[PDB]
């Protein structure tokens, strides 16, 4: 019974129930619980996910010590989340020196050099997206953005990770699209209250990643890794490092994590962005004019062109402030240490509430408002990089940050070049967030899509 | 399923059954299984305790790298054996830097200086032992040595660990003697086949150490730690270091481990020694003459006197060669490494079969024989310290080695000064070892005890 740890350390927080801890407070949701605790407890507080002690920190210097300074020494890993199977070799799931071998093996794939090589392949589906949009624009019926963006996010993934070129919106039957289309609480709740059952689920071959999908994928790599190019994508870039090096099953696990990390992240954020532009027409028009100025006469976007649109980058950053889809950052304290004046005992999970810090008035003026001008080159300097942490920070931040930014902007440039977006009767205004544990709209975003000539 | 690990590494061993591994081979016993594998497989082999891979090594240089050279870096911990409770803080059970804090905190207690201070207290019960022996010597009926030695081993423990002076043979009702009097397979078998159930047993407060005993002890320390000497033993020596330092519950756990490590180890070996001397009268008389020469006219043994009897030390060492009560040494490989030419992957338990190496003809002539002359100052030089490992080796060897040697010899000097030991009709000749997992006689040792005048 570790429930006295925080009152023994003199750390405030909600009183834990036996076995359950504080998990019943998640009824309002992950983020609201972080916001309430931040308001009534202060800069540091603790709570129990079952019997697991979780210390929340909000001091920008302390966050830097955890995420950057003492990353390799103490705060190296995340906490386990369930029976993982062979996916223990995924970089996002690996720990300690095993992870350090993968982060080093996989860093050159996300170079700005390899990123520019992927733009033409993913720009091909920016045209595929706009084409699937012209039909629903003449259809005259509102559009569920998560379906078109999800198809686009899928079409970019398969081409960038395997070269497989599909119109997943128009080819919902390709065996490569069904499996890839495959959170919630009815399981992962019990995992946190019963983490002593994770070792049981492992020996039963029960995995959080379905056995239906993974078998198709390790064997669909089995054909296309060798027997296909045995005569620029994420797969080809990792193979070149095999020839301390990556294994076969290791390489499969890393590619599976890229699809998971790319599909319902790109499309979720892109759906959030279009909701903001439709409900803020001043911003959508101002962006459409910057898009038209840099790219005159519906010109195609390039690598260097995207990194030039400042208002586009300002719209992306501010949407990520309101909606950091990761919600929290977490590190497991590997040993007794003392960071910036307080003692963290071994085993305690240190947590940075990204969603709560993104909406704290201590740093944000009118936090509920969508105001891209906070990221103007005048005011971007006044933003603490350890308060605004949409991609994390330190040696274990989001490795696909620059890919995600480029992929999302290339979709927005093409989409806003040809269309305008307006709210409908079905448009949830104000948008309500999911009550679960996924930073998604409560009800899917539906907007009117008008064609620009 | 890690059952292919050793045939993937090209390492020989018995083929594992699903789930069970090689545990069914323990029917002949722990040591016989090690002896057979050593004979038919060679210097290195592997086997599975359920799903846990265990690599056995017999190369003296490789054993030094595991036990000494790469102890702190890689081979630091032992493997978990069951639900342990608060006894996770015991030095023998602690891991990594937590153990290093305890081994450093507890090393000064086992100084030769503190050891000489304990001789008068434990010599007091060497007289208590001889007194309980004179009655059974005039009784004329054979003596179960494990009862008298167990009582003596208990009377030394309570006085050296708490100052409690009891005649546990004559006071079997003292509340301090019953609890301390409290392996086998019907549980620890399933723990190795179901190690995924250890986390379950922990949350159920189910502990390998009974809740009946520990509560009496943490609270019997609660009175005598403070409320008794609040106005030389293992307890007083640890308290002086509290006043990074030892905690209250930590101090209780270390004292509990000393009783466990001292009771059925001292008395078990002492029972083995008296069996050897009774069935080898040439050695018993030669020792009784050395005991009489150094200590003329039944003189009391002292610290410096004990370290002077060479044949006594030779009898103790050779009995420990035939019966290393630990049977094996073990270390958990903390990370992928390469020791003396072969690759050990992370998680593999490295095992040194002490019992098998103590009876290997590659280093031992007539290994089944009791021949104390192997440890003569002429031939002691030809004994590899990494073959003969009764107390382990390296930074995590037996911390109470010099205490155990002094405590056993002080019993033998007094006992052989007053008595002689001869086999009976009940004396199991040849002595059969336990078929279980405890290096003990199959049937308890019973010998005729004659009084010397
Ligand atoms: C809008 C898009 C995305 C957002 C907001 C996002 C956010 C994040 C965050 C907050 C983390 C945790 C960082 C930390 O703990 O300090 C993370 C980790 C990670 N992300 Fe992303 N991500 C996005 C897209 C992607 C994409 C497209 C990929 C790959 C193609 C990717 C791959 C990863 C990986 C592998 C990790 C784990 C890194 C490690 O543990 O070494 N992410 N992401
Ligand atoms: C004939 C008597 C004894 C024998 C043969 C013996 C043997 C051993 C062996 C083989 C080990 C493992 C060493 C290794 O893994 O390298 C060990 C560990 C240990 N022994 Fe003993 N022992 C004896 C008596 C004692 C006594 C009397 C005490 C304390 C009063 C004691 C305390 C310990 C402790 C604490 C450890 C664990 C050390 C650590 O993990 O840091 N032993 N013993």
């Amino acid at each position: 019974h570790s429930h006295g740890l925080f009152k023994k350390l003199g750390i405030p927080g909600p009183t834990p129930l036996p076995f359950l801890g504080n998990i019943l407070s998640y009824h309002k949701g992950f983020c609201m619980f972080d916001m309430e605790c931040h308001k009534k407890y202060g800069k540091v507080w603790g709570f129990y996910d079952g019997q697991q002690p979780v210390l929340a920190i909000t001091d920008p210097d302390m966050i830097k010590t955890v995420l950057v300074k003492e990353c390799y020494s103490v705060f190296t890993n995340r906490r386990p989340f369930g029976p993982v199977g062979f996916m223990k070799s995924a970089i996002s799931i690996a720990e300690d020196e095993e992870w350090k071998r993968l982060r080093s093996l996989l860093s050159p794939t996300f170079t700005s050099g390899k990123l520019k090589e992927m733009v033409p392949i993913i720009a091909q589906y920016g045209d595929v997206l706009v084409r699937n949009l012209r039909r629903e624009a003449e259809t005259g019926k509102p559009v569920t953005l998560k379906d078109v963006f999800g198809a686009y996010s899928m079409d970019v993934i398969t081409s960038t990770s395997f070269g497989v070129n599909i119109d997943s919106l128009n080819n919902p039957q390709d065996p490569f699209v069904e499996n890839t289309k495959k959170f919630l609480d009815p399981f992962f709740l019990s995992i946190t209250v019963f983490p002593f059952l994770i070792p049981i689920l492992e020996v039963l071959n029960i995995c959080v990643f379905p056995r239906e999908v993974t078998n198709f994928l390790r064997k669909s790599v089995k054909r296309m890794k060798e027997s296909r190019l045995e005569d620029v994508d994420f797969l080809q870039l990792m193979i070149d490092s095999q020839n301390k090096a990556l294994s076969d099953l290791e390489l499969v696990a890393q590619s599976i994590i890229f699809i998971f990390a790319g599909y319902e992240t790109t499309s979720s954020v892109l759906s959030f962005i279009m909701y903001e532009l439709a409900t803020h027409p001043d911003v959508q028009q101002k962006l459409q004019e910057e898009i038209d100025a840099v790219l005159p006469n519906k010109a195609p976007p390039t690598y260097d062109t995207v990194l030039q649109m400042e208002y586009l980058d300002m719209v992306v950053n501010e949407t990520l402030r309101l909606f950091p889809i990761a919600m929290r950052l977490e590190r497991v304290c590997k040993k007794d240490v003392e960071i910036n004046g307080m003692f963290i005992p071994k085993g305690v999970v240190v947590m940075i509430p990204s969603y709560a810090l993104h909406r704290d008035p201590k740093y944000w003026t009118e936090p509920e408002k969508f105001l891209p001008e906070r990221f103007s080159k005048k005011n971007k300097d006044n933003i603490d990089p350890y308060i605004y942490t949409p991609f994390g920070s330190g040696p274990r931040n989001c490795i696909g940050m620059r890919f995600a930014l480029m992929n999302m902007k290339l979709a927005l440039i093409r989409v806003l070049q040809n269309f305008s977006f307006k709210p409908c009767k079905e448009t949830q205004i104000p948008l309500k967030l999911s009550l679960g544990g996924l930073l998604q709209p409560e009800k899917p975003v539906v907007l009117k899509v008008e064609s620009r000539d």
